[PDB]
């Protein structure tokens, strides 16, 4: 069968109505949630490493980080790594690469490529230039094309545009469609400039209190570093934050926070709409051309994002929001139509369970397993409980430490080291914008646990690792996360200064 891998940028699962979050309210995803009617949503869907070029390693790999290689946003994905889409192309498909890439090397490994090009591999909003195969006159990357509009609105002409004009009706079809929105700074096209323009979005109690919350790994002893971990929706970070980037003085500080909140969800879900108005023509084509019924859709987001919770931004961290990754499959020929799924997958389970659902057996060589037969009504043998979690990335972009975590359905506990793992970025600046304006170091951070009841507090208000009456627990997470971090081989005998960190912490 057909396989449409249908996949947004920062597009987390609170703005998808479907998870029922408290913005589903507002209905952002209409034509989303039509397709998860449909089909299954996944509600345990977690990133093993919260960035988009990391992610879509995993996800092309069917491997963690550390066997792909793919660590932060500064590595590359080897070509020769592109194992789901040559997997595909061993079963006789078609393959086609359009949208967003954010590999770095070319997708040569792809029939047909159209992918984003300027800004390090994030794309324009508006008048995007791509890197095609198309322009064969040419190489890489130097088959440039230039559009015209919207990016979500051009990247979803050339998708259909190839599945009418280029695509081979009596082939299989492969397909990787990627979007650009709802990343920042959410340029969305003008037509939405007033759509929930007198429409309060709901806040989390979680913006304004964070008692409870986090460590001296993640606010300093005494919350010293409070303005210097973390960007921000208030301006608390002391650097980068939503307040500061609108330019909102209002002032109360709380209003401030407020306002910057409304402004950067009301922009951020404008280009949730957009790309949501899109899918309803991709997907009436794909009625009409009959190809509805023969081709598996999946819809997902490379991660998740902090929509201000906690006084977060970006994804990056291990917490819920930016961990958990959206992941709706509808399989047309399943039964298993209009339903929840709580398996705890991973995004390195992708490939495979998308190669044994096109008639394919797992490779052997991913880490990632199949969940093929969720879609046949059984549970997978001897399928996981727990998750292994490893932001690389220290302090780069964002001021959000290093760590380590694991999670069950029930606890999640997370380590972060505090270091970076190439030594001479140690003690260079973090954010490039701010090298002359004064940005801070990538410097050691505090090392510490947190720990938190997903039962009791699933929104990770209460970090319980001091707490004497989890001692118990937070014994027990932290044989666990050895364990999973000795089963999967990212031991660190590459990196002795992290090795010694986590060892004698987890000891
Ligand atoms: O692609 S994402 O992982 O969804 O976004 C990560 C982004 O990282 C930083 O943006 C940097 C730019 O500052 C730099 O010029 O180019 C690289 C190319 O990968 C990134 O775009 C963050 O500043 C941004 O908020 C985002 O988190
Ligand atoms: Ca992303
Ligand atoms: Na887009």
């Amino acid at each position: 069968m057909n396989v449409i891998f249908i996949m947004s940028d920062d597009h987390t699962s609170q703005a998808i109505g479907a998870y029922g979050s408290h913005l589903a309210k507002l209905n952002p995803t209409p034509n989303i949630d039509e397709l998860a009617s449909d089909g299954v949503v996944f509600d345990n869907c977690f990133c093993t490493n919260s960035i988009s070029t990391p992610s879509r390693a995993c996800i092309m790999t069917g491997q963690y980080s550390h066997h792909n290689e793919v660590l932060t946003l500064d590595e590359k994905l080897d070509v020769d790594r592109q194992y789901l889409v040559k997997e595909f192309s061993k079963m006789g498909y078609q393959t086609a690469m359009v949208g967003k890439w954010h590999l770095k090397n070319e997708p040569a490994n792809f029939d047909y490529y159209k992918v984003l090009n300027g800004h390090g591999g994030q794309g324009e909003y508006f008048n995007p230039t791509f890197l095609t195969n198309e322009i064969s006159n040419k190489e890489w990357p130097k088959n440039q094309v230039k559009t015209n509009g919207y990016s979500s609105d051009v990247i979803t002409n050339i998708t259909i545009d190839w599945l009418k004009n280029r695509r081979d009706k009596n082939k299989p079809f492969f397909l990787m469609h990627h979007y650009k929105a709802p990343h920042d700074m959410f340029e969305y096209a003008p037509r939405y400039k007033y759509y929930l323009e007198d429409t309060e979005v709901p806040v989390p109690e979680s913006l304004y209190n964070q008692d409870g919350w986090g460590s001296e790994a993640t606010r300093g002893k005494n919350d010293s570093l409070r303005h210097f971990i973390g960007t921000s929706i208030s301006r608390r970070h002391e650097n980068r934050s939503y307040a500061e980037d609108y330019k909102i003085n209002t002032g109360d500080p709380k209003k401030d926070t407020y306002e910057a909140y409304q402004r950067y969800l009301k922009d951020y879900l404008r280009c949730v709409k957009g790309v949501d108005d899109n899918l309803k023509r991709l997907f009436d084509y794909l009625k009409k051309e009959g190809l509805w019924e023969n081709t598996i859709i999946v819809y997902t987001g490379d991660q998740g994002m902090m929509l201000g919770e906690h006084d977060l931004q970006d994804k990056r961290w291990m917490y819920d929001e930016s961990m958990r990754m959206p992941f709706i499959v509808r399989d047309p020929k399943s039964k298993q139509r209009g339903v929840h799924n709580d398996l705890m997958i991973n995004n390195i389970d992708f490939a495979p369970t998308l190669i044994e659902l096109a008639g394919g057996k797992a490779p052997k060589y991913m880490d990632g397993k199949s969940f093929a037969d969720v879609f046949e009504g059984k549970t997978p043998a001897n399928w996981k409980d727990e998750v292994y979690y490893r932001y690389w990335m220290h302090m780069i972009h964002h001021d959000i430490p290093a760590h380590i975590g694991i999670r069950t359905k029930d606890y999640k506990l997370i380590l972060f080291y505090g270091r970076h793992y190439d030594e001479k970025t140690m003690g260079t600046p973090s954010m490039w914008w701010l090298r002359d304006k004064g940005s801070h170091k990538v410097v050691q951070t505090p090392v510490a646990f947190e720990l938190y009841d997903l039962k009791k507090d699933p929104m990770e208000m209460k970090n319980v690792a001091n707490d004497p009456e989890y001692k118990d627990v937070l014994k027990d997470m932290k044989v666990r996360l050895a364990k999973l971090r000795e089963k999967v081989g990212d031991t660190d005998e590459k990196y002795p200064k992290i090795k010694a960190i986590i060892d004698n912490a987890l000891k």
